[PDB]
């Protein structure tokens, strides 16, 4: 019997399955209250945060314990969001994203961008297909972004009519990176995200798997590997078809969520940990009940003081006697 | 009985008479120490917070439960916060701050502003009569500010000699915003708070009344109608005349806050709830203390004993008269 | 027997010595698992953390408890670090900084820099010897970094061919400030840190003494002043010899913390504190077993009952003898 650690300690990081606050509750499957902290957002992701369609919904779990329910929306990342030359795959900059958000020490801040010549910031749907911050060069020129020492993940996307990195010709898309970049000769605009700073790793989570409608993209089906990872219910691998579409609503993954976030009486202040099972998690410490000790107390004075009547009777009775002897 | 939660998952959003670390005793409200997370800052609220008087001082709770004591300061904000054209309300504006920081899952974070030109930034007085960052822009341009799917408020300020927004011309002073916006044909100063993004809103939160000398202006006025509103003392809605001055220290403000978050022996560990009533409350289990029922089995024991040896000796005694009656003759 | 918090509402505020997640087991002090959060990174010191060596690893707790092991790092700071003019002395920097660590409602956000002309962004190790983000004037300007009314404090770093402050001749150098300053006459680079912003000061730590392998300097010994501030092992105040090298892995530091962190059954959430005394923490409550209570009362209704037999028998004897008589 799963028991999953509820409790004000705790960072819930979802999406629409888990967005109560904004979700209509047909399609959600997080439908009891959580008693930590919900970080869910509609069509959000770890690598879909750095997008841009969310510019204010960034994850940034501060708690010791995080509990993940989410990745089906980072399937929609593809060979264009890594196509940058010297991006990061997808599969590594989703490993290093899910590990900084089940074990991480986290922050989002704003990312280093400069260049050799002042560019002119604005805002434009022609990068991406709708409205992020960008760069506007004129001219060709030096852009550089990310910091020497850096600890993080940011995305960029370029829409460029020349440049290079390390004389490698551009390609426009997009690309993650946790490393400092240069590009020479660069002209066009440029989108540069937040960086998801990931420091140190002891705080700790569960892993729910988050299924799709299909079978898994290879970055996110890589969670499994994960020790934090735990199945919930699926087809195949496949989202359940017992909820309110294909993608939402599962009855089946309702119960699942549901009872393993009701497990009674768990003390949680006692044990260093997202999750345990049942029979194992330390149980709360209820009131001594007296009530059975001093019924027999007074049932006992009860008696004794029957046998202190007895007694003086039958002392005065035998005198009765033995004067009568 | 009212019992605040006092824990350190609680957060404590407040102003002067709050501001333990930094405010004179005699001008505190809040005189009993608090477990959780204190941010209070004298002379801020919600909406002043985006002003810039206090550049450091946002409020950014991350916790799962707040304890909201202002609002009194929000009511220097008037006309000329909200005369930019399209701005929203200060109605509408503190509702969406006061949710957010009563239930909201919250950041601040820097606000997107972009030009067609590239603009000069500096400090000023100029725009609001204080000190805050700018853009200069010496020739007319278009101008951006936030971007579309954004979810938070930010506040505008500008001191603009040309500019128009959709055709509808500018009027210089502030206004707040939670979309994003576009000036055309803009000429001026032009300043922007960062952004108290609002995501999520299942955090919880009490609300206490923050209370003015004088009677409260609207905006703060309308939290009253929000669940979380507890009423604290006032006489006809204005701050009570038992405190050091006008509008801080009052002796019967002092004695609700403190008893409410003075209740004994509450386990706060097993209500996910801001506040209780007292009777309600889950209560600490205790060692149980066993000397009164092991106090009683001794005493039961004394008396015991002594009956041993009292019915040995009626036994001695009775066989004495058998004995002695066997001896009778027939 | 000293007793620290060991709880989901702490941070561990450390360097190499407690970085558990990236530095070799051999190098740690913390060597048994914190149950708080873990913000230690190899290197690094409060003031450290504004040098430009930690774009990413900035401290920035959010819990009410706190505890402090750090500082021998911040040593490295010296007259360069506070010689432009009307920059702090590093022995007031750092009070305010390890008192704001230690107390502070804290943040760590981008610092406000302006000038009378449009600055180049860009990144350069020219300033300070390593990579950092920088604004280049080629020509002479007023700079202004800071904003009236802040409350924290920033790093600056200056490369200037010409400039001011109030008169005075700027140095090539460091400085550290807590209030806006305006530079006039400016011509060269300038680096600027994020703010480590310190607010209101009523969250509470345990400030640990952090050794280095010479007597510290004189802005971190004065760390002793604070009440907060608790010994470590030492030998003449410097790090004792026990370790994996003259600074790290101490036998006697790791079994002093390792001690201090595994008090058993502490209920922490009973008290208002980073630490306490052992025999003064309160304790968990424990079920009560009523066995020996329970026996007692068994041997007492033994005997009571052997009593009522024998009141019985004396009953019996005396109507015996009365019947006779
Ligand atoms: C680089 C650029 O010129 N972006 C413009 C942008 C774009 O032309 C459209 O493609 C939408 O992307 O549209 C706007 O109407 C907009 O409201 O976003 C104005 C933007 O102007 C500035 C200064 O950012
Ligand atoms: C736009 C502008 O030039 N602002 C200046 C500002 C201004 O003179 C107003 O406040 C008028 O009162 O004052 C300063 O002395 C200041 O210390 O903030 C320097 C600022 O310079 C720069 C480059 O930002
Ligand atoms: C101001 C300047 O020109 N900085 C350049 C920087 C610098 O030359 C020093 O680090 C070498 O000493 O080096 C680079 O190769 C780098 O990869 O960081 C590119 C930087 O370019 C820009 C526009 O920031
Ligand atoms: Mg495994
Ligand atoms: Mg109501
Ligand atoms: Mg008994």
């Amino acid at each position: 019997r799963l028991c999953l650690r509820n409790y004000p300690d705790t960072t819930w990081i979802g999406d629409s399955r888990s967005d109560q606050s904004r979700v209509n509750p047909q399609s959600l499957d997080l439908v009891t209250e959580f008693k930590g902290v919900l970080q869910a957002k509609n069509g959000n992701g770890l690598l879909k945060q750095m997008s841009g369609r969310f510019p204010s919904d960034w994850y940034t779990p501060t708690t010791k314990y995080r509990i993940l329910y989410l990745g089906t929306n980072d399937c929609t990342d593809g060979p264009t969001d890594m196509i940058i030359p010297t991006s990061m795959t997808l599969d590594n900059a989703a490993r290093e994203l899910y590990l900084g958000a089940c074990r991480g020490d986290v922050r989002v801040t704003p990312t280093f961008v400069g260049a050799a010549i002042v560019g002119l910031v604005g805002r434009t749907d022609a990068v991406t297909g709708f409205s992020v911050k960008v760069l506007t060069f004129s001219s060709p020129t030096i852009v550089v972004v990310g910091l020497n020492g850096m600890s993080g993940i940011y995305k960029v996307c370029i829409a460029a009519t020349s440049g290079n990195v390390g004389g490698v010709k551009l390609i426009n898309g997009c690309g993650y990176f946790n490393t400092p970049l240069r590009f020479d000769n660069f002209q066009g605009q440029i989108y540069v995200s937040d960086t998801f700073e990931v420091r140190g790793t002891k705080n700790k989570c569960v892993l729910l798997r988050s299924s799709s409608d299909t079978p898994l993209c290879s970055h996110i089906m890589r969670n499994v590997e994960l020790d934090e990872y735990v199945d919930t219910p699926n087809t195949g691998g496949v989202y359940p078809s017992d909820g309110f579409d294909s993608l939402h609503g599962s009855a089946s993954v309702r119960t699942f969520l549901t009872d393993a976030l009701t497990c009674p009486d768990i003390d949680w202040s006692r044990i260093d940990a997202a999750s345990c099972e049942y029979d194992s998690c330390p149980k709360m410490v209820k009131d001594f009940d007296q009530t059975s000790l001093g019924n027999t107390d007074t049932l006992i004075m009860r008696e004794v003081a029957l046998h202190k009547e007895m007694i003086s009777k039958l002392q005065r009775d035998i005198t009765d006697v033995k004067i009568r002897v």
